[PDB]
């Protein structure tokens, strides 16, 4: 899958699909 | 639900309920 | 069960059993 580890929400293709981290910070996988 | 992350046990009242972080640190989520 | 914090992958009698940190960041939980 194409995946983003986001500090926004899923862009409208995506979809919240597990847990990433952003400079030790828990942020939102997106997937599409 | 009433949430609080915690660095200590939670209180009486309060479960485990899910993982926040403190700084980028995992801790637990305690809700009541 | 004895288990390590791991930067790298588990060792060979070791199996991934869950999430850790270190200094903040997700790591392996490693357990035989
Ligand atoms: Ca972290
Ligand atoms: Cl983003
Ligand atoms: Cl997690
Ligand atoms: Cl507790
Ligand atoms: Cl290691
Ligand atoms: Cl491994
Ligand atoms: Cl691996």
């Amino acid at each position: 899958a194409t995946c983003y580890c986001r500090t926004g929400r899923c862009a409208t293709r995506e979809s919240l699909s597990g847990v990433c981290e952003i400079s030790g910070r828990l942020a939102r996988l997106c997937c599409r």
